[PDB]
């Protein structure tokens, strides 16, 4: 079985200076042809090209090679000692690619998906990222059934021959790493745009879609125009193409893909309406069109030298979205809804037996290496170089960054070294952020003694599968003090005085003299989320009462809420598990009637206040979990809050209402109002089920955007009344022709709390629009099922079963899709031992398949070994 290790990296022996490609596209078959320069760098080595496509022939200067093929590699022993050719003939089947990566079919078009691995599924390659080459491509197919025929770069010829068939030839003048190839055949409909670089040259946009999805692309285009703008004035970048195009397609793996140039998009991170899309939606497209636009330069330009260093890309990239998305609206609400997701989704994964550094050492398949590790943990990095720095030092170390490494394929070593040196400082312990996997955790105790508050920090790492050392890193935490009332207290550090500073903790325990303080004080620390680390500091309620009243710092205050929220979960897997009535929660319960009636308060911020933390960040740290007791302590806690609250409920919701104004189409502002509109709508079903009747009664009048109705539809979707599933079938019969609104109607049956689950996703997987082949569909079904707490970790084992079947399944035809879904398996040592049984057999069970993919291979033998 191979292992990749990063330790064994060596540069490689051939590089490819040119890339020319030929596809003749029929029916069935596509067939390709190369012309590959190839330039000796250690002159005499066989030529390895990495490939899987059927082979019709392989050249050496225009003569039939004498060569190998063993398993997806070709071989070629005499290769010239200077530079030479080499011509390669394949053929592919696109409309059989199930798996859609390499060159697949879809909707009755051809698309490209190459990251990581995939180019050399259409022609032998040498299939790696720091072997970056110059590509001109030549398409030729049927002009009625292939309109419309892309590929990277500028347009520079193209005719027609007199049997039916026409031609383009495509040259992207730039050197790129064959990951970022793309190509595209269709019958498409475009949409063409354009903006003005701050150099004064005019960049053709072109986004092309299904004619009938044509009028939800709008959005899209103007939040591409608005990244192009951000990344001149923020960062002083420039595209470098007088053309920009970007293609929408219904089946597809992931989000999107920076392929340079010509950028192919999931459907979900295109099209919107007011119509058929939530204002989350429309914020999702504005991250992901931002993201793939300010990849031209964090992985175009600048690229990987290999894919451990997968995040020197992508941490960078999400950062620069997530910068992007909070310049444009809602900064503090958008931090947090980052933080929430961190730790939500990456810090199980740290805790878990999948875990690994944001730059691994090693993997089977690439592919299982997309994770919220290298991304969202890999931003989280990116940006405490920012915190450490300051905007202005940390675009020095930008500028230094591509001056130094423009053209060049990269490691993460030299981001960091580009920041230290820009800046004149010592980062070599920074590095363990990249090499150390796990969550830190911060063991804290304050004292005020005379007028100095002593801050003492200790920190640990624990032990992950990889790695038993961890030594102490270096971590920012910033803080600031609250006196009796709330109010910001100043203090002397480190000769400033000021209301707030970055402790630099670099040692396993320091302590931090904060001086001149004159009144009793309370820290508030880990301010704006400061390190993604664990911290444990010794609060009161009434601390945290106060933090959450008067703080100055959204997370903290927010914090704070989550804490207390945690408390009262805790607190009631006490009661319930001694047959006791429930806690009072007679603090938390003033609290929260204070953020209600709070209206200075910020609506979107209001919300998240509002929000009570997931199963999973309860159960973080427990051993021998029942996920269901965990799921009844929640509950309770949320009908607890729903009854109490009712009448203020719905008044907060009508204040709402009329804030809104009738303001239906997306804007940060209305959103705002249709977030906290939607948690009062939560909470008041709760409350009173009955009033789904009379939802359903005014159901026309509300549902005045994709809000209200995915609103109301989620909030009555664990509602055991009849009326709960009449709405949910008139919604798929109304948006019966919008995919991405089926996808919506999917998630409501696979998330439902409901007792008769199961049921109605096993009839879901044989509706009309759904296909277990569309991974939007799979994972909008089949993925929810496997996160629906009560269902999937049923005592019975039938949700394990379930999605043990479907993995299964799904492997056959799509194995990122299925190892995917069998991490929802994860938490398995964690388990109770009746639900760990079980598990465990459905694990051995997929791992008894013959011939189950690598990719799900190696994520059951991190969670069964
Ligand atoms: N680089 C892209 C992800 C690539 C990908 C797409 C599909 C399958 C595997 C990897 P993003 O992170 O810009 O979205
Ligand atoms: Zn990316």
């Amino acid at each position: 079985k191979t292992v990749h290790y990063l330790k064994d990296y060596q540069t490689p022996a051939y590089h490819i200076l040119k890339t020319d490609l030929h596809f003749d596209i029929n029916e069935p078959q596509t067939v390709v042809k190369s012309r590959l320069t190839v330039e000796p760098q250690r002159v005499g080595e066989p030529l390895v090209l990495d490939g899987s496509a059927k082979l019709l022939s392989v050249k050496i200067n225009g003569a039939a090679a004498d060569y190998v093929l063993e398993g997806e590699t070709l071989t070629i022993a005499g290769v010239p000692s200077e530079r030479f050719t080499v011509e390669v003939e394949t053929e592919i089947l696109p409309a059989e690619n199930k798996s859609l990566m390499g060159l697949y079919a879809s909707g009755g078009n051809l698309f490209t998906q190459c990251e990581p691995e995939g180019f050399r599924k259409i022609t032998f390659y040498i299939d790696r990222p720091d072997v970056m080459s110059k590509f001109t491509t030549t398409i030729v197919a049927d002009k009625k059934r292939y309109p419309v025929l892309l590929s990277n770069g500028n347009k520079i010829d193209g005719g027609e021959f007199s049997d039916g068939r026409h031609w383009v030839k495509w040259e992207d003048p730039f050197s790129k790493p064959s990951y970022l190839f793309a190509l595209v055949a269709g019958d498409l409909a475009v949409t063409e745009d354009y903006f003005t670089t701050m150099s004064g040259r005019n960049v053709k946009i072109e986004f092309y879609t299904t004619e009938a999805d044509k009028p939800k692309v709008g959005f899209a285009v103007e939040s591409l125009k608005n990244a192009m703008k951000w990344d001149e004035t923020r960062f002083g970048l420039e595209y470098d193409l007088d053309i920009f195009m970007v293609v929408a397609v219904g089946d597809f793996n992931m989000g999107a893909m920076e392929n340079k140039g010509l950028n192919i998009f999931n459907t979900k991170f295109v099209l919107a309406d007011s119509r058929t899309a939530t204002d989350t939606d429309f914020e999702g497209i504005e991250s992901v069109v931002g993201h793939e636009y300010f990849h031209n330069w964090t992985g175009n330009r600048v690229t990987c030298r290999d894919w451990f260093q997968l995040s020197l890309k992508e941490g960078l990239t999400v950062f620069r979205d997530q910068e992007f998305s909070g310049d444009r609206a809602s900064r503090a609400v958008r931090r947090i809804e980052n933080i929430r997701l961190l730790r939500q989704h990456q810090f199980p994964e740290d805790a878990g037996p999948t875990a690994h550094p944001v730059r691994p050492a090693s993997y089977e398949e690439m592919n299982n290496f997309y994770t919220m590790t290298v991304y969202e943990k890999g931003a989280e990095v990116v940006r405490m170089y920012h915190t450490l720095l300051g905007e202005e030092g940390f675009q020095k170390g930008m500028k230094l960054y591509f001056q130094r490494h423009d053209g060049q394929a990269v490691t993460c070593d030299d981001f960091r070294a580009a920041m230290a040196d820009a800046n004149g400082i010592n980062l070599d312990q920074f590095a363990l952020w990249y090499s150390q996997a796990g969550t830190p955790v911060l063991e804290a105790e304050g004292r005020l003694k005379n007028n100095i508050f002593e801050l003492t920090v200790k920190q640990t790492v624990p032990p992950t599968p990889d790695m038993t050392d961890k030594q102490p890193m270096m971590i920012p935490v910033k803080v600031g003090l609250l006196n009796r009332n709330g109010e910001a207290v100043a203090f002397d550090y480190q000769g400033k005085r000021a209301t707030e500073a970055v402790l630099l903790l670099t040692e396993a325990e320091q302590t931090f003299l904060l001086e001149g303080v004159t009144e009793a004080v309370v820290p508030s620390l880990l301010r704006g989320f400061s390190a993604p680390v664990h911290l444990n500091y010794p609060y009161s309620d009434d601390d945290l009462l106060l933090l959450l009243a008067h703080d100055s710092d959204a997370f903290t205050r927010w914090e704070a809420a989550q804490t207390l929220y945690r408390r009262a979960v805790a607190a009631n897997l006490a009661t319930l598990s001694d047959g006791v009535e429930l806690p009072k929660h007679e603090k938390l319960l003033a609290a929260v009637e204070k953020v209600i009636s709070d209206d200075l308060l910020d609506n979107a911020f209001k919300a998240l206040l509002l929000g009570v933390p997931s199963e999973a960040e309860l159960w973080d740290g427990a051993e021998n979990i029942d996920p269901l007791r965990y799921h009844q302590a929640r509950e309770a806690l949320l009908d607890t809050l729903a009854v109490h609250f009712l009448p203020k409920w719905h008044e907060l919701n009508r204040q709402a209402a009329k804030q809104e104004n009738q303001s239906y189409e997306y804007s940060p502002e209305a959103a705002g109002w249709r977030t906290l509109r939607n948690v009062c709508r939560a909470f008041v079903l709760r409350a009173d089920p009955a009033h789904i009747e009379t939802v359903a009664e005014k159901y026309g009048e509300m549902a005045q955007n994709m809000t209200h109705e995915w609103g109301i539809l989620s909030a009555v979707n664990g509602n055991e009344s009849d009326t709960r599933n009449r709405l949910l079938a008139q919604f798929a019969d109304k948006f019966s022709d919008d995919a991405l609104v089926m996808d919506k109607y999917f998630a409501l049956v696979g998330s439902s709390r409901r007792s008769d689950t199961l049921q109605q996703v096993r009839t879901a997987l044989q509706h009309p629009k759904f296909s277990l082949e569309n991974p939007n569909k799979a994972r909008s079904l089949i993925g929810s099922f496997s996160r629906n707490v009560p269902h999937f970790h049923a005592e019975d084992g039938s949700g394990y079963r379930f999605i043990a079947d479907k993995v299964i399944e799904i492997d056959r035809f799509n194995p990122q899709v299925a190892a995917r879904l069998v991490q929802a398996f994860n938490l398995c040592n964690k388990l109770e031992p009746h639900r760990k049984n079980l598990v465990k057999q459905a694990l051995q069970r997929i791992r008894a398949q013959e011939g189950l993919s690598k990719d799900v291979g190696e994520i059951v033998g991190k969670i069964l070994d």
